[PDB]
């Protein structure tokens, strides 16, 4: 029963996991390797998916980064959460899920809609994602969650959030800002959140504390904002001068070129090559980190996916326990490592 660290919102979504043909893939329209939104004709692709014996496990990616913490936190109600799910089976299935973990969450019913759900359907060594995300979309954050979050100076969004309502995550962040040591935390999530929510983002990440991005959604956030000079936008950020080119200029949308003693800082996963970080120190020098990312043969790698939702988790349950920048680095480093090596987006029994 707490203490509470991390609180999160999110899309609780259930994933069905599934080996299929690529005669499925093919029937639906899909490209391997893809994690796309459920189009029209796609509509069926659930119910058939029964056919191939579905395994259910909560997905979502907030979710899956504050079941690693609650994992690691290990007391009941260690991490908190909010999203919205259906007055479906589904729904009782995936709040099921979560209760038995430990995770203290609080799901609002929206009659008449489905809970959230994603195909991941595994084919000739790939993962191609199918998402419909029906109830998530309905989520609007009750008056009480502060009280429900009461004791978590860690705040936790996905830029996911911001489909249902950019309001939701706006009123998180503007909770935790002004409070020297509230910390609000952003994922950019995906390319198309940083294009589609671009003003909305801005404001957000002027009342954020840490952003986390992977090279991709970094390189849009670099090019909406004019980050850097167009010459430099399609320069690979597999080069270190070129992400922490990106890095220092995306710490300046969180800081607004202001100095306080809240946390700002910023972080780049690069995939294989090295974690690269801008921070902004307690007397406003900027200063940047750069983690080796621990070598794993591309033969024990069975799928990238939910890596950095993993890496998130990590990086927030070392955050709650006061360690360095460098340090919670290198536990979502682990944590990552751990689920790219095995099914599932979960860390494993014996991490
Ligand atoms: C706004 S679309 C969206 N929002 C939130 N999470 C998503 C979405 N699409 C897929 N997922 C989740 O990603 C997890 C793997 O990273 C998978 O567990 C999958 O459920
Ligand atoms: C050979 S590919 C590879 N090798 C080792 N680790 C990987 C790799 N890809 C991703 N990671 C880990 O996932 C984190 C981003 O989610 C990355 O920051 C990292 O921790
Ligand atoms: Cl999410
Ligand atoms: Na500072
Ligand atoms: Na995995």
């Amino acid at each position: 029963t707490g203490p509470m660290r991390v609180f999160a919102i999110g899309n609780p979504i259930l994933d069905l996991v599934a080996e299929v043909p690529s005669s499925f893939l093919d029937e639906f329209f899909l490209k391997r390797g893809d994690a796309t939104l459920a189009t029209p004709e796609q509509m069926r692709i659930y119910s058939t998916l029964d056919q191939f014996n579905p395994t259910s496990l909560p997905g979502g990616s907030a979710l899956n980064s504050v079941r690693v913490v609650q994992k690691l936190l290990r007391k009941p109600g260690s991490a908190g959460y909010m999203g919205a799910i259906g007055d479906d089976p589904r729904g009782q299935v995936l709040k099921e899920l979560c209760d038995k973990e430990g995770l203290a969450t609080r799901f609002m019913v929206a009659p008449g809609q489905s809970t959230g759900v994603c195909a991941v359907l595994i084919n000739e060594k790939e993962r191609t994602l199918c998402t419909h995300l029906g109830a998530c979309g309905s989520f609007r954050l009750p008056e009480d969650w502060t009280t429900f979050a009461s004791g978590a100076l860690i705040f936790y969004a996905t830029a996911y959030t911001l489909t249902a309502t950019p309001k939701n995550a706006l009123e998180v962040a503007g909770y935790a800002h002004g409070i020297p040591n509230a910390i609000f935390t952003l994922n950019l999530s995906a390319p198309f959140c940083v294009e589609l929510y671009k003003d909305a983002m801005q404001s957000l990440l002027l009342h954020t504390n840490i952003l986390f991005g992977n090279e991709e959604e970094f390189a849009h956030l670099a090019k909406v904002h004019n980050l850097v000079a167009a010459e430099k936008t399609a320069l690979s950020t597999a080069n270190k001068e070129h992400a922490v080119e990106v890095c220092t200029g995306a710490l300046r949308l969180l800081t607004a070129g202001q100095n306080t003693s809240a946390t700002k800082l910023v972080v780049m996963t690069r995939g294989h090559n090295p974690v690269i970080a801008a921070e902004q120190t307690a007397d406003g020098t900027v200063v940047v980190h750069e983690v080796g990312v621990p070598v794993v043969a591309a033969e024990k790698i069975v799928d990238t996916n939910g890596a950095g939702d993993a890496f998130v988790g990590g990086f927030l349950y070392a955050l709650s326990q006061g360690k360095t920048v460098k340090q919670c680095i290198m536990c979502g480093n682990a944590c990552a490592q751990d689920v790219i090596q095995h099914v599932g987006f979960s860390l494993s029994f014996t991490f």
